[PDB]
């Protein structure tokens, strides 16, 4: 309760940070090698920012860098470039062609209150713009380090990860996945950016690789859960949940956040903000 | 002729080159950090990046690189990343929401072989892969020319270059721009990737400032150069061949062609290959 309040309230506090860096980072004025920024297509970028939700993924990258002593600066650029990527991955798929919504969080979509070309242009460029932030010199970060989290976000965004998983979705809308293929399509279409977003304090900390592996595989474990508990509070149709049943989800659940809660025991304490969010998400 | 056969033959040789890694790049085999690559949007990839064309920008990057004394496998690499970034935006493009084309060098385009869905994730997937193939550890390339390269080929083909120039073409079709939007929109649209792509050569090779801008107005050249060039064999709406005749476009393009040569007059005989390619674009 007062540890849930501690998550939530945390949760709004790196919202707030992280949306002040990216309404900066979505500027009107053009940078160093850019040559103007039009307005319509920047206006239809911030939208799509707007309406991508509570900010979990950069949440859970700025606190994986605390944990780990990393620079808060370059966590709060990095879970900004992931924002941006998440963002972007909603308003394609809002797209008619896709899952055709005409609302966000009660919001028009962006290519409802735009059109469908400046759609997927502003998704488009919210995705080169994660790149940018992440390795631009205003990131204070070594290049090793801005090397190996482009590669990390990549091959977790693209045709191994997101974006496959995307892919992997909409074929099982026509021919139903078995088990296996849904455990798979989870975890690239909502499971490795919230890996990454783990992991990536650790790249960021300069961390060993154990480390890293530690705090990948609790980005693992929150991803698991988030599928889990999403798809069960829809049941309260490729979904474990249907597949094994509320009872086997529900055990399974509380079984995720013991495992993510072990992984970061060495941490002590200091740990209790990634615990939080762990059993925030899972219930 | 003899010179304009060296061009067309080091064309076909690095598109050969090209297309030999690109091919090894979108492989089926899962990259470490890749869950699996799913068979039918990697399908999708592998078609738009077959309907790119003649690979002039991977040919501009080699080439840079080769200049300069770089490494010739990084200037393959980097070149095959920005022929997948090329080639997203081809794919894109071409969706009925933009262009609307169910043709492209005479093959049905990506979302009328698949369907748009997939037409936009292999977009998507091209276009972050473009980030991981040069960010990658088998990009046999420095961190900081890692993060260098990142940095300029986000901010040439996002909001402020290629992006940002698709919104504001869309835009010129239901308001004419002026001359100065005009040239503004072609610098992003077609200009900033071919910028890039010699700019990326200097960069590779770890030039001091002095030659990157060199090559960086080199490449600007060729794009100015490319545009005219193109508008010209159209005519022969917004376009500087419509507000200014046929003849002004002629001598601009005579008159680039000779700057460009300029620019690369202290190489020397090493220079012949690029201002080969000025002279084929030109004419």
């Amino acid at each position: 309760d007062a540890q849930m309040t501690n998550f939530e309230t945390r949760l709004r506090e790196n919202a707030a940070k992280t949306e002040a860096l990216l309404g900066h980072l979505l500027s009107g004025e053009a940078r160093a090698d850019e040559i103007t920024r039009p307005q319509n297509l920047l206006e239809a970028m911030r939208h799509g920012v707007l309406n991508g939700g509570k900010r979990l993924r950069p949440f859970l990258v700025i606190e994986s860098v605390a944990l780990l002593g990393g620079d808060a600066e370059a966590g709060l650029h990095v879970g900004a470039a992931l924002e941006c990527l998440h963002c972007y991955s909603l308003v394609h798929d809002d797209l008619p062609a896709m899952d055709d919504d005409d609302l966000r969080r009660g919001q028009p979509t962006v290519h409802r209150k735009f059109d469908e070309a400046t759609a997927i242009l502003a998704g488009d460029s919210l995705l080169t713009l994660a790149f940018d932030i992440i390795a631009s010199d205003d990131n204070p970060l070594a290049a090793e380090r801005k090397a190996a989290l482009v590669i990390s976000l990549a091959r977790a965004a693209g045709i191994g990860g997101m974006a496959g998983g995307q892919a992997l979705d909409l074929a099982a809308e026509k021919k139903a996945p078995d088990e296996d293929g849904i455990i798979t399509l989870q975890a690239m279409k909502t499971g490795a950016l919230l890996r990454f977003a783990c992991e990536a304090g650790a790249i960021i900390a300069g961390s060993n690789q154990a480390e890293r592996q530690r705090l990948r595989l609790f980005g693992e474990k929150i991803g698991l859960s988030f599928q889990l508990a999403d798809d069960l509070l829809d049941l309260t149709k490729g979904t474990l949940v249907a597949l094994r049943g509320e009872a086997w989800a529900r055990e399974k659940l509380q079984e995720q956040v013991a495992e993510a809660s072990e992984l970061l025991a060495p941490y002590g304490e200091k740990a209790a903000i990634l615990i939080a969010a762990a059993r925030f998400i899972a219930e």
